[PDB]
């Protein structure tokens, strides 16, 4: 057992879980091949209390701990990895608004938030910089009571839905260090000169709303700007720690959910005279994974207690999130082969499980990134 | 080795075809779930289907080599192609090898004008591995065969007008395997129907099928070879099934190292190309290592093959070892392109979600070592 | 941070080191030449408190609970595996006697147990049988007040040394199952019929006294049964998870020690201008490496919190032991390359630490055996 | 296929030599460090020296398949025999390929008698993949060199009467490596001291050994080739130093294989043979997958070697693959032999302790990838 979770949680995961069964799992299917989570989705999310829960009471929030978030990530991911979105506004771009926002800002849209009526995504990526952050080329260049911004991000996750978008940009493209020439600026839908692309056509993740967003002479009151100038990298660096927290929650769960699938599947296939889970080397195969996932799990479930309790833990996040999404990958390739044909068959849910997982080892930070940091922070 | 000058102007003029009839439409076929049959047509009259085909029936005497270069460069465009590969080498040969002369002089010439796509059908829902266990039985009523059944994942599924179904004949054969029959079932057969295109990962463009016997009645002259035999015929051949996978799946590593290589040479970041960084280059490295192993014993293996030797633990080495390596190297792949290596829009995306199956199809590799350990004694 | 430990373990820890740099350290690279760690310092260990520390104070122990045990084997392991007749003494063999014992026994064994008078061996391996204890053939049959042994030992640890050594043996060899004809009989030195095989010439531990045993019509006591005769199968079932729990505590603490020998050798070699540890491969080698060590380090050290408390957790020691295992077997050919042609010379320390490591994956039951004892546990 | 009936005949006749003077004495001679100068004397008396040498310095014109076979035979004795392959196929055809027509027939014949044994000393302290920047200098003092510096690891280093030796000539070359000689070292040079036998983890047999300099009185007839294109010797003969080890290393692998089968075919556990349990069966057939894709690789190497064609890309994959997998192969061989795998009276024990160095020296194996990745552009 893990510590941070108490009673309240577990009666708040099989309420969730209520809401879950009839909400989104029979509904994913159709979410996948119409390419979008329908809104509605979202308002129930929120009118229910699964949004930001843990904004403070005077915005509408439930001044809820990070554990009630593990748990809405953990069952959303148990439905499929199309509703990483979720996790993403919650828990990944909301924070941006509260921790750094004035309290006009913080007033003006963390209500919405909660309920839904305004979804968020952050747009750092762009075609030319992705792990080379430092390297974006996005500006904003001040030109009365606003901003003017140009340029392009791509993958954005709630690219579609998003109603408010946290944008890195260059204010200062001279800066010396070239980081400190980005700053974080709040872009609303239908801000002029701001477009969005067709969604994206992905491996896996159908059902998410995937888009590269375009701004051409975008024009951005200066009142949105969120936080300083030029110090827009220092808020990136600090919020990711949560932010690859978020994945490699997600991706243990994936894992967990695959061996599921398997041992399950193996348990009632027949093949010789026997069920296939009787064969040692199917038996080894899975307590091979069974102790992989138990490894994650422990030291995912520390890494939360640590984050919980306030300490910095970059190594240690960085570290969970790069050997537990390769694990996972491991588990999904383990997982199709031992289903034989049907593990290649849509009709199978491990087909839509497998070709989900391998993005995790790229987003948040590809996994060469992750080493790197670990490397950094060993003294080489 | 196995490769002469002949071949390498065959190659050269096989891929001008291609660029013209397969490259530019490839993409829109997956779009439809299958290949036109006029590509088949075209294929046909070129030559290029069943060239080892006598040239009484139509067919060129074509030794095994100009199957080798077919099979590879039909990769190279995709592997929704694996079906003319599978006609070509895999189901045909069963008609040559075990026809009469009558089923032959039938069959064997729009087989090589691609007037008949054939398919070959062992797999149940029951039963893929343990492939003794099947259970589709075919009960003589003179001059009939009345059959009943299902197969499962049948590739050329939907194309095919000819299907050389594994069936028991005596089902009471004790030793099981002694019951089982090749039987050869034509279109358009009473109470033969057929699945939808079955939805899967990847080979989109792949026509893969269930098949639905309900007292089919199938002509006693359609048996294929001697009753009782089939499980013998059915060993024999999967020998040369295993080495086409084989040599796809050595394609596919080759074609996914090429696209990885040009990516990470183009790609920067950090003021160098990404194959600048130490660790690019150790892992290309090793995907260069395991490709140069894969090909070095493919050629070999093919080599023994066409000499006439026996070469089933070698060709279940190939088969395991070269789909399993070729999996690395795609996900090997996904990872160097980042984020555009889970986008569509890249070829990468396609080529990653073809490969797993191979690891699965002409028998598992879990099969394959089987086999192996069963070799070592 | 682990929660097993508090303050006194942290000054004990220091302690113990100190004791360790004088009596081990510099004394080890001998002790290997010789084959056999001195009896004088084993009674050195037993006079400053550090042999059976758990053991009660009426039998002249200090009541200590496990964590110290933790410590002993830790510090100890820093030194070399040639000391894992200590932690076998301490924590595999003699509470075999505190659990099982009469009071009579305890009272007649435990007091040397704890001074180092009486050094402590367990005998269940078989030339014939070592995975399959089941099928050992050393009989033990009753005549009068004795009983008479007759059998072969093969690799018992502590084989020379060893003045008490507990027996598995068949004292029904027609017993339905096999296993039920199993006791356990403490054999005492100079047993008539009780000889010793020359030391094992081994790969590495080359300082642990490794024999085989032999009984040519021993002659032992019928006093000396531990437990209940036809029970003894049940004993060493029982007392197994805490001895692959020791297992994986070594073999964690043999990888930090081959990984922090790595690290400072590529921080302070030369090649092509640059620091070893300045090329990325090495980089990233060391950092998956750390990687591991800390998902190994976080899972035995909750392994041991579940142990402390009581609770029965036969699959995750058996997960830790096999994994932990094999991950420093994986760490120390790492360690081997990364140090050149130096990795391959007996006068740098990662060539012995290479050479002790793989049997880890061996004893205390093999790797195969762990994923069997997994395999049974998850239902197939 | 560089076998011919010649060269299997000379391996039985030379398996024959060894299970009388080589495969009884080995465990004695590990026990002594060093393999006795009586043994050298039987193999050149015998013509099992530099077989490959012209017959006018008294050898047999012999082809590279001789020294495989030879190789091959002594590594299936043990590692320990590595010397007399560095000797022959490493070290003597500097001599040949750079030596004066003089220098040949002082050095040559006495190499095919074994009178001389060889070693090659280019490894320092300080520098070892980067042997660019070798710190030992000879400074000419005509008619001498005047030799200051310290080699390591140097094979054969305590019986070697002939020492090639890279070193410095100009030290201020710019670019550094042109200022690189090959220098011979003969036996009682002055000023040239040998350090004690290192002690090691395995090759207990072979006596290798650190050479000093310390103002060394070296005659200048003994330059080897031009001064200054020492470096460029090195580079063109490291391909056949590297083949020497990638063939070792597969040998090596395959021993252990076979003794590890033999060991779990007879030992029981749970009412069944070890062989019998599926993982087992399943990691044999591994094991025999890998060994088999080396073999291929390193067969058509040799190959391609015999053939005269550069082979630079091809020998650095077969260096490092092989011996990653033959350390595979070791791990697995000692953890299937249970505790038996642990003890000294195993010969497993031993294989398992020499094979890990292979992917360490003639260049580590991270500098194989390096080459590699070079080559791949
Ligand atoms: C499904 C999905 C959703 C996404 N959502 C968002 C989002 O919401 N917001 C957002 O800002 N971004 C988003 N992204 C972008 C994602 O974070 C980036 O793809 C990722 O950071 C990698 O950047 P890149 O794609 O440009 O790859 P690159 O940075 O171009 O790297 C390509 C490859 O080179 C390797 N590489 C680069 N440098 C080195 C080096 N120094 N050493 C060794 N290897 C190196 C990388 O590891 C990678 O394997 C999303 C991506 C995906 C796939
Ligand atoms: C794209 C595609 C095309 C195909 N085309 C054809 C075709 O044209 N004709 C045809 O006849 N078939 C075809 N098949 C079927 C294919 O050959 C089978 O899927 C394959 O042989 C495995 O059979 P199965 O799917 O029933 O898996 P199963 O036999 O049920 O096995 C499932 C898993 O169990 C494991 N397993 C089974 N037995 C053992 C054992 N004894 N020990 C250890 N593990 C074991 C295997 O690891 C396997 O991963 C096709 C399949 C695919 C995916
Ligand atoms: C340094 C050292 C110290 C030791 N000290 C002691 C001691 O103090 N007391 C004591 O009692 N013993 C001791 N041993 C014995 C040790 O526990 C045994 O070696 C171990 O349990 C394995 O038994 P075995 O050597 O007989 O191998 P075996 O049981 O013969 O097994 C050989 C191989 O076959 C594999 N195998 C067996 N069955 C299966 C199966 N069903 N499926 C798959 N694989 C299988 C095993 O995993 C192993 O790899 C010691 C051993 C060593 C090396
Ligand atoms: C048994 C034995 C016999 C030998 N016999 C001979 C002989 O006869 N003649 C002779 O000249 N030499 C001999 N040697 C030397 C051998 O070739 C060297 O040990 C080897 O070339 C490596 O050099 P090094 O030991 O100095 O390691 P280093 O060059 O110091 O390298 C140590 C580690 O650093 C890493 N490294 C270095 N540079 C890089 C880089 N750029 N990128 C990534 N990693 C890097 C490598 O991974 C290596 O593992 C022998 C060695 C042994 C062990």
């Amino acid at each position: 057992t893990a510590r941070y979770l108490r009673e309240e949680h577990h009666m708040f995961r099989a309420a969730f879980r209520k809401f879950l069964e009839k909400e989104a799992y029979p509904h994913y299917n159709d979410w996948e091949k119409r390419g979008i989570i329908p809104r509605s989705f979202w308002a129930k999310m929120g009118e229910n209390g699964f949004l930001c829960p843990w904004v403070d009471e005077k915005y509408g929030g439930l001044n809820a701990d990070f554990a009630y978030s593990v748990v809405i990530n953990e069952e959303l991911e148990k439905v499929g990895s199309s509703l990483v979105g979720i996790g993403l506004h919650n828990d990944i771009v909301t924070p941006y608004i509260a921790s750094y926002g004035t309290e006009e800002q913080k007033q003006k849209w963390l209500p919405k938030c909660v309920t839904g009526e305004l979804i968020t995504a952050i747009a750092m990526t762009e075609p030319g910089a992705g792990s080379d952050l430092a390297n974006i080329s996005t500006t904003a260049v001040k030109d009365g009571d606003y901003y003017i911004v140009n340029g392009q991000k791509t993958f954005i996750t709630n690219g579609i839905h998003a109603d408010l978008i946290v944008v890195a940009c260059k204010t200062d493209p001279q800066a010396k260090p070239p980081h400190r020439g980005i700053s974080l600026l709040v872009v609303e839908r239908d801000t002029p000169g701001f477009t969005r692309g067709r969604k994206l056509e992905k491996v896996g993740l159908h059902a998410q709303d995937t888009a590269e967003l375009f701004f051409q002479d975008a024009k951005v009151p200066a009142y949105n700007l969120l936080g300083e100038e030029g110090k827009g990298f220092y808020y990136l660096m600090e919020k990711l720690q949560q932010e690859r927290l978020v994945v490699a929650i997600a991706a243990q769960t994936a894992a967990e959910v695959m061996f599921s699938l398997t041992k399950q599947y193996v348990k009632q296939r027949t093949a010789f005279g026997k069920r296939v889970s009787e064969f040692q080397t199917v038996q080894f195969r899975l307590a091979e994974m069974a102790t992989e996932i138990a490894l994650g799990r422990t030291f995912v479930d520390r890494v939360i207690e640590e984050h919980m309790a306030g300490k910095q833990i970059v190594t240690e996040v960085s570290m969970a999130k790069w050997w537990i999404t390769e694990m996972a990958k491991r588990v999904a390739a383990e997982a199709m082969q031992l289903h034989g044909g049907y593990g290649y068959m849509e009709e199978y849910e491990i087909a839509r499980r497998y070709r989900d997982i391998p993005v995790s080892a790229i987003y948040a930070g590809t996994n060469e990134m992750m080493k790197t940091i670990i490397a950094r922070q060993l003294d080489l």
